């Protein structure tokens, strides 16, 4: 089973600089949502929740096919409030109808990572929308009442090692649990991109606690949450070592990210000898827009 890599028919990278710029301006224009966090952290999500159906082992599931759109993944409890992702970008997808929904997804997080102030995620174009019946089962993405055991288990089906596993939860910087998607609560309101995920963690006073849907979270004293999945990565001394790198090398924290996460976005996907390099597209800020 191979997915490979086509090109939207005669688009190149400024095409998709300017689809990255619709998502930035809307990013900037809907400020209120979510308690004025914006759109940023849940496109984040989307983006990783559209990748993390990835199987190595038969190459189902995966960025390539844009099967979100499709009621049986858009439906997965493990998707609960993505739906608002969706909807932000849908009128973005009618001023460019050209583009892919497995890109417009993937992009959209790229964007929301870079308009947040991280780093650069070089990004490549040409996922292909696939039919329904392509559409993989719910269940594939991760359960986070586990421990680090099932987290390291888990992200070798998507061929992630401990630095990617520990690079990419760093995203949960962004952004909070919401009761009502996932059973937790809490994790403050930050939308900037940085390393303090990883700072959190180790210079928190923590406390296990058992939250009002009946699921263990780790809380603060200052108010902020963690997920024992998220907890796991100071319990495991393989993990601990990374999480101690990441919070003292803000700089390379962001390399390792941009990495994984532009890994994590084009696993499944054959990329022939003659595609396009990849895209690095210019913020908002980089334009004077
Ligand atoms: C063990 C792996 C992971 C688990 C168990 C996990 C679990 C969760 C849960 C339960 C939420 C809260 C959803 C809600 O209540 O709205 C969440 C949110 C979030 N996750 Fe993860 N996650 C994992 C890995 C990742 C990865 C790899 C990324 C991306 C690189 C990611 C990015 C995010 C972001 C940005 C949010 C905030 C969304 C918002 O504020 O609406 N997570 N995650
Ligand atoms: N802000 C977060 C922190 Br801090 C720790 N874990 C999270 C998991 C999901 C979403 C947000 C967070």
């Amino acid at each position: 089973l191979v997915h490979v890599a086509s090109v939207e028919k005669g688009r190149s990278y400024e095409d998709f600089q300017k689809v990255y710029n619709a998502i930035a301006l809307k990013l900037r224009e809907d400020d209120e949502y979510d308690n004025y966090i914006g759109y940023g952290p849940v496109l984040v999500r989307l983006a990783w929740h559209i990748s993390g159906t990835w199987d190595k082992h038969d190459n189902t599931g995966g960025s390539y096919g844009g099967t979100y759109r499709f009621k049986k993944e858009f439906n997965d409890p493990s998707n609960a409030g993505l739906q608002n992702g969706f909807k932000f970008l849908e009128p973005i997808h009618k001023e460019f109808p050209w583009i892919s929904s497995g890109d417009l997804f993937s992009l959209g997080g790229v964007t929301a990572v870079q308009e947040m102030q991280g780093p650069k995620i070089p990004w490549r174009c040409g996922r292909v929308d696939t039919p329904e019946d392509t559409t993989p089962d719910n269940g594939r993405l991760p359960d986070a009442d586990k421990d680090a055991g099932y987290v390291r288990t888990f992200f070798q089906r998507l061929n992630m090692n401990d630095r990617e596993v520990v690079a990419l939860m760093g995203a949960h910087a962004l952004g909070k649990t919401h009761l009502k998607n996932s059973g937790y609560e809490g994790g403050g309101a930050n939308n900037v991109f940085t390393n303090e995920f990883y700072l959190n963690l180790l210079n928190e006073d923590w406390k296990l606690e058992k939250n009002d849907a009946n699921n263990e979270q780790w809380d603060s004293k200052s108010g902020y949450m963690m997920l024992p999945t998220d907890y796991s990565l100071i319990q495991d001394p393989k993990y601990l070592s990374i999480v101690k790198e990441y919070a003292n090398d803000q700089d390379k924290f962001f390399k390792d990210f941009s990495k994984a996460f532009e890994k994590l976005l084009e696993n499944g996907i054959t990329f022939p000898k003659d595609a396009p390099s990849p895209f690095i597209f210019k913020t908002l800020e980089e334009q004077g827009l």
